[PDB]
């Protein structure tokens, strides 16, 4: 009740005020953890109110902070979990079959412990998730390869880590100007060994011609397999192409978003200008626009490949995967 | 004379027999001194009988074997000289200068010193064609640098081990199928102690998104940049196009041709079907058709650069250097 107003609302002060859950991973078992309250405490006597209960928070999740659709990932997956149970538990997707060949007021009292085990399972395999990616380091990194990355991605840096336990390649890590995460990166790569470099993103198609493949990752995967990443990844992506270099996205599975790109003047977050001009400047900062968009959208024409903790799948099947993970009804949410 | 009768036709049936100068520098200068004697040894009045008795032992060299395009170049630019000479001694392009602005047979009595003097230098400056070449290495190459190279030939080889005097790389040689001629490209570098790598022309493709650029002879360059070169060169340049890899062409100047690729059917040279499909296939050889050409038509949009002993061009600028080569009105010859 009220505990339970107290974490809602401190959730939501932190995802407007930013910080908070660095972690991607980090943040998507507290959002589960907090639906899993939601859905414990509160009271609720079909699915029906449930479901509108879950929508409401989540709506109000999404809107403190709509860049951050991982909050929004999770509740859509909630939402579809306590439609499979409910269907299941009950009864017994649009598709020409379906339109050829031809109720949440129901009521059971098993349903609620269906959802939290449904819940707890799907927290497990959220835990395993990095070492899953990981484990495929293997079968995509050759001797003596050369790497090129930007930013500072948590998924790419393990699978790095784990690929050089075997095999001796080469990392380019480009720093992700303004916030420079990239020299974290590089310095923990060449903490494990690995031969690393540091550039400027100004570098990147400078060097892009003598890259053997790009690995990165992404903050969200949108419906038709597009990208919003870090800014100056779409053109890290464009050099890749010139050169037909591969580009592999490694991304778990609870970063894909049933969104489309249509969405304007949202999709990128935007900071305050002294990450880009210091207010030293003086007097000329009056008559100046300064704009430091901080994420990138990616067609997915210019993504190869993308791994997650189920295997490899290329861009033109990611809305299969959509359409197993959220159900058409939830995505205006 | 009969001795230069002999010459002529000696050379003729060995162009029409095949083999003899294995090198085209060899053949560029037996087809200079021949010309030379020509010029020494007939009795011309003018400049305009040397000119007609010049072009009919052009047409008949050039009928002899046409895929040999360096008899022809050498004929064309002793034209040239012979009007270059005559213009200089009694007189003072097509342009729409010349269009705007707006005759031979007047004996001189020292026109055949100055073409004798020429024709000298020429042979002197086609002497230091190779080294000219070489001399150009390291402002191409880089440290571990990957190199593609199909077939055997003298100026890549001659670049490469002058590259390798100061620098290592990495050097793959495709062999040119069936005369596998690469094989002794690869033993010849590795004899310089260059890392080399011995593949069949199948793996070309697989191979170019690994390779920095790619370093080829030719055996004719056409007026607009176009290459006539060994077969399977058309598809290396079009995986190296693919991947956006640049495509260097060490070809000295004499290969030059003022010719178009409008002519058909006689660009590529077809040899014997042994060398292909083996005459010991029996019965079946009865009813298939196989075919073995030796050239290869590249086109110029799918070359970088090319490297001469007068430097570095674009092949947008090859018209140029052709019109400065060969007066138009010898073309046809």
């Amino acid at each position: 009740g009220s505990e339970l107003s107290e974490r809602i609302e401190s959730f939501v002060e932190t995802l407007k005020r930013g910080g908070g859950p660095r972690s991607s991973e980090e943040m998507a078992r507290e959002t589960l953890g907090l639906l899993r309250q939601i859905i414990t405490d509160h009271r609720w006597s079909n699915a029906g109110e449930l479901m509108e209960l879950i929508r409401r928070e989540g709506r109000r999740m999404t809107a403190a902070q709509p860049s951050e659709t991982t909050v929004g990932n999770m509740v859509r997956r909630v939402l579809k979990i306590i439609r499979e149970e409910y269907g299941r538990l009950h009864g017994r997707q649009e598709s020409l079959h379906k339109l050829l060949t031809s109720d949440f007021s129901f009521h059971y009292a098993q349903l609620q412990s269906n959802i939290i085990e449904a819940i707890n399972e799907l927290l497990v395999e959220l835990e395993g998730t990095m070492e899953n990616i990981a484990a495929q380091a293997l079968e995509h990194i050759h001797s003596n390869e050369v790497i090129m990355t930007i930013g500072f991605s948590r998924t790419v840096e393990a699978f790095l880590k784990e690929a050089a336990r075997k095999r001796k390649f080469h990392v380019i890590v480009a720093e992700c100007a303004p916030f420079c995460q990239g020299h974290e990166m590089a310095v923990n790569l060449s903490k494990a060994g690995i031969e690393t470099t540091v550039m400027t993103d100004a570098a990147i198609f400078a060097v892009m011609s003598r890259v053997n493949k790009v690995i990165i990752g992404t903050k969200t995967i949108l419906a038709n397999g597009a990208l919003r990443a870090v800014t100056g990844t779409h053109t890290l992506a464009l050099a890749a192409k010139h050169h037909s270099t591969p580009l592999i996205v490694c991304a778990p599975m609870f970063k894909l978003s049933p969104q489309f790109p249509n969405e304007e003047d949202s999709f990128h977050k935007f900071v305050a200008p002294e990450e880009v001009l210091p207010f030293t400047e003086g007097d000329i900062l009056e008559k100046v626009s300064v704009h430091c968009p901080v994420f990138d959208y990616v067609p997915p024409e210019l993504i190869t490949l993308f791994i997650s903790n189920i295997g490899g799948n290329a861009p033109s099947y990611i809305y299969r995967l959509m359409s197993e993970l959220y159900h058409p009804d939830d995505h205006v949410l």
